[PDB]
């Protein structure tokens, strides 16, 4: 009765046909959506240079590579995944089988982001296919190449009622999160998360969010200094920042402080050379907006940068810069950067810096790099957060056999790997209770059971 | 600042103090919870029947039963629960370790409804308290006495600072559920779920509900209309039909819609006699308007009832009544109703029974009574609900080992044994890579390296 509502009942209609409930079904739409991603693979890489200045190393590495094989990982696996389970049942309640049925929601919302425009697409979408699910899909329109990438190879690939894409901003947004959705998966800011989960809770509809916060990177009195600078500055400077789980701030114990800015300096130079700006390894900010933001952060923080700093407005170019002398109330410290600046802080003592990030909201990861064993027990054992690394950045989101999600104001829910599936499976418990043995031991009247009653709990 | 955010602060305080973290703490507090119920087992049970005439004997298996076998199976496994993960690691992230750490999510909230007040207080609680959380409890006070005696058995074992029991009514939920809490937990109707879930979007909170519907039972064809009438009747007469599994209505074949009521009528005298009135097996009504509110429906439906039928209004009385020649726009159909009284209505084809069911929101349960394996086969295949039972009903949430919880519009989330525990853990992914052996095999610059990136996803 509306451009974006009939697009929503035409797929709703599509899965109650049920088609999509059939394993034979599911496989074969992941083997075309391989096929098809390889089609376009040139097409997604034209986009993702001219949106985001993204090199073809990275640009397939974050996005084409990881979902191909996240493809192929869910195709092996699907007959695992989607198998009834069946459960010990207790032998008080013999002769009674036990399952669990693994079913789809039904029709499926996935709102992407910017930064990493097609992963974020893609990686949910193959669980939602592997769940059986009908979807529609939401790229960013500040990624508007890459979005249109998306939708011709979606709707070369799929029919409209299967999977669908609405290119928009935040009006077809609003459209869509207030439709009825069997299940809402959203990647993004922390307010337009705000949004989608209270829209959600109108129509009663389970959500996943995958929001952000600042990620702590704690470099310890014992660390490696070396290897952490390039670490870190892999986990920073890939995709020029904007990276969710990127680490955002460093807090560097007081005596290592200043080995670190050479070692970080020293190492930023192994990677791009002096002259950054003439690197094809380096990527760019998304656009103007974002870029006068990040430029006006960089003025307001000019006393502070120690390594970097220019910036050209027609490439929007940012370099690697490294700040110093960072307090907890400077304005580079109040919200997320999510760009090529990187502020570090100063603590005398583990406690406080465990207490520095206690007092901010959760963030979606946190990183410490230390060779002492105690120094990352109570780390882990005590600051909560989506996930992280010891003596790593990043490379925890590589293993599609760990869940990735955020806590708190980071998010809730997960996915990659098998997750992606769950996230958009019903897990159905029944049971089987056979009639040729019938009995009565837990039937009316009670009279003198109550001896057998209070057995079957003891 | 206030009574009830003077209790949250104090609970959030004791959480960050970290004593709830460690496993020997929660051993030991699963330990006096055991010993506390025991302590108070009549204590339960006195005001179970005052408040729902609740007999002792369904009162201890629904209650009191369920809940000490589910912390004793919870005090076994804590190790295993709470044990750190370990995950297999992919070759080319070789040395990198990987886990996923089990971490509680702060302070929780529990808000219990009144029809088995004890239990949906206690399972989830076993959750949070084996998850490693501080809990705010809200019972019913429809229930007035059970609410007490939970606060008296909560405030005589555990400081307040680590659970704690706010009594009261909806004023005292909404300023609950609008605090900051990292866990909401709720069991009830549809449109309180719909308060609390829109109330914990705007703090970020993750939620379980666990509202209701109108659970299903299909008496098919093939049925074994003997046994059927005897497991329907556990079903939906315990607890004097106040159960959001109970079955709320029957769909029966044409052919054997007669045979059924006499079956039923039948092996319902096998259960409470003539005059369940007298019957110490069967219970009452939670309440006054709770009452006026079924007589009214067994008023508007006198026209259909079959059998059963008359109410004292003083001891909140209703018997098993059994309606006949109803259809779906009649009042009955129209909302749960959550009381003794068993519509039956008629089917000609499996294919109407399904439609029937799928036109409406999602049950948390449904049951088939079928001999009929294709029939079992599509049933379950084509109609999303909660969880359920061939040839059952009910008894699928006694084993633990399968997951209790809503779809669609009865509910979101899940829990019972372990799952009591995950819905209270953040399951937190974290690697671990060594700086002894480093390398450089995906860092920058790229120059030459793109055959060996691609190599890594294929």
């Amino acid at each position: 009765m509306n451009i974006i509502e009939q697009k929503f009942y035409d797929s709703k209609a599509f899965f109650n046909t049920q088609q999509t409930k059939d394993i034979s079904f599911r496989k074969e739409q992941l083997k075309k959506l391989s096929k098809a991603i390889k089609s376009y693979e040139s097409d997604i890489l034209e986009a993702l240079y001219t949106d985001l200045g993204k090199n073809k190393v990275e640009a397939y590495a974050t996005e084409i590579g990881i979902t191909l094989k996240s493809i192929k990982i869910a195709r092996k696996e699907l007959k695992n995944w989607t198998k009834t389970k069946n459960v010990d049942t207790p032998l008080y309640l013999f002769p009674t089988k036990s399952y669990i049925k693994k079913e789809p929601y039904g029709t499926v919302l996935i709102i992407a982001p910017f930064n990493y425009p097609f992963q974020l697409v893609f990686e949910p979408l193959i669980g939602a296919i592997a769940a059986g699910n009908t979807a529609i899909i939401k790229p960013s329109e500040l990624t508007p190449n890459v979005a249109r990438v998306i939708k011709r190879l979606i709707n070369e690939t799929f029919d409209a009622n299967y999977i669908e894409v609405i290119e928009g901003g935040i009006e077809e947004t609003q459209t869509l999160i207030h439709l009825p959705f069997d299940y809402v998966f959203f990647t993004g800011s922390e307010n337009v998360g705000k949004i989608v989960y209270q829209a959600a809770s109108e129509n009663l509809v389970p959500v996943t969010l995958e929001m952000g916060g600042k990620s702590p990177v704690i470099v310890d009195e014992t660390a490696n200094i070396k290897v952490a600078s390039e670490r870190i500055c892999f986990g920073k400077f890939t995709n020029a920042g904007q990276t969710s789980v990127a680490p955002d701030y460093i807090l560097v114990h007081e005596s290592v402080k200043d080995d670190l800015i050479t070692a970080l300096s020293k190492t930023l130079r192994e990677f791009y050379g002096q002259n950054i700006q003439q690197s094809p390894d380096y990527g760019r900010i998304v656009n103007l907006k974002h870029y006068h933001r990040l430029t006006s952060l960089l003025n307001s923080a000019q006393m502070n940068i120690v390594f970097g700093g220019h910036s050209d407005e027609d490439e929007r170019y940012i370099e690697p810069t490294l700040l110093d002398h960072v307090t907890s109330d400077s304005a580079i410290m109040q919200e997320e950067i999510f760009g090529p600046i990187l502020p570090i802080l100063t603590y005398q003592s583990l406690d406080e810096a465990i207490a520095f990030i206690h007092q901010r909201p959760k963030p979606l990861s946190l990183y410490l790099f230390s060779e002492d064993e105690n120094a990352t027990q109570r780390v882990i054992n005590e600051l909560s957060f989506g996930g992280g690394a010891i003596n790593d950045t990043l490379m925890h989101l590589a293993n599609p056999k760990l869940p990735f999600g955020g806590v708190g104001a980071s998010g809730m829910g997960r996915y990659h790997g098998k997750y992606s599936f769950d996230t958009f499976t019903h897990e159905k418990s029944y049971i089987f209770k056979s009639t040729r043995l019938e009995s009565g031991v837990h039937l009316p009247p009670y009279k003198g059971k109550f001896k057998y009653i209070k057995a079957f709990f003891k």
